[PDB]
């Protein structure tokens, strides 16, 4: 339905503030663009399913998702491939973890902060019908 649109709509407008807020952040300048192949050429066998922040706001505006549990599935990917591709103990593979954990606990914390629980639950019974 239209009112249904609508709410679907208004996720969107959601979504992309959220993602727009964790783009501009400069801890997460890394996770902002997918992974150039020409810098790390193994990336792309590695990780079967890259995810970064224009891939995010890019599956936004396809309508790719209709829950905020489908986004935030989106967000721990980011965290959790950056986990898996930079596992050691040196100081550059450190600060990519905390940064993504932080990425990660940030969106979280917004929803928390922000996202009407009514709303979120609205959602997830339109999903469940389509
Ligand atoms: N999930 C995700 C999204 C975008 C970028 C990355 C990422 N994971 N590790 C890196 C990296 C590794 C070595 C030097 C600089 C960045 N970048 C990970
Ligand atoms: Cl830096
Ligand atoms: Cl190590």
């Amino acid at each position: 339905s239209m009112q249904e649109e609508d709410t679907f709509r208004e996720l969107r407008i959601f979504l992309r503030n959220v993602t727009h807020r964790l783009a501009i952040d400069k801890r997460f300048r890394v996770f902002t663009k997918p992974v150039d192949p020409d810098e790390v050429p193994d990336y792309v066998t590695v990780i079967k399913q890259p995810m970064d922040l224009s891939s995010v706001i890019s599956k936004i505006d396809l309508h790719k998702y209709l829950t905020v549990k489908d986004y935030l599935r989106d967000i721990d990917l980011i965290c959790s491939n950056a986990l898996e591709y930079n596992p050691d103990r040196d100081p550059g593979d450190r600060l990519i973890r905390h940064r993504a954990c932080a990425l990660r606990d940030t969106a979280y914390a917004i929803i928390k902060e922000e996202l009407d629980e009514d709303f979120e639950q609205l959602c997830e019974e339109i999903q469940e019908s389509r």
